[PDB]
């Protein structure tokens, strides 16, 4: 049964068996999480470009980096962007199952610079739950903001 924890730390330092990158469609180092991933796993950006709403895995040895491209809500209506966010997480879940990994480190997609200025914690995390519940991986959610740590912690608590 999939389990969920949250940690307040740089996802580049995760101890899990694979990592999900909050990637962009052009496959660029980007900023934020994406750049942290680039700094730790540069060779994961070989041919990593992939369209909004999809995920593409690039292996670093046997360590998978799952580039998940959520929408930039500055460029999508709320309905269309919510569909692509859901779809990006669903593609991450499918890749986690395919890879057969026991655990996955995962950031909240379409937040920060992709959020259009809006607080999208609950929206993005609920899509994360819905996708990852179809796996049996242990899920570790990474964030940097103390308050977001608290909010994710509570949301986890009140599904069990």
């Amino acid at each position: 049964a999939p389990s969920y924890r949250v940690k307040r730390m740089d996802i580049a330092k995760n101890d899990e068996e694979c990592v999900v990158n909050a990637a962009n469609p052009r496959g660029l180092p980007g900023n934020g999480v994406c750049k942290a991933v680039y700094k730790k796993w540069p060779e994961s950006f070989k041919n990593s470009a992939t369209p909004v709403g999809t995920a593409k895995t690039v292996m670093c040895g046997t360590y998978p980096v799952i580039h998940a491209v959520g929408p930039n809500f500055s460029n999508y209506s709320e309905s269309e962007g919510d569909r692509e966010l859901a779809a990006a997480y669903r593609e991450v879940a499918k890749e986690v199952t395919r890879l057969g990994v026991n655990s996955v480190a995962i950031p909240l997609l379409s937040t920060g610079v992709y959020s259009g200025g809006k607080d999208r914690l609950t929206q993005s995390l609920n899509h994360l739950f819905t996708a990852m519940d179809s796996t049996d991986a242990d899920v570790v959610i990474y964030c940097r903001d103390k308050e977001w740590e608290k909010k994710i912690s509570e949301a986890i608590q009140m599904r069990t």
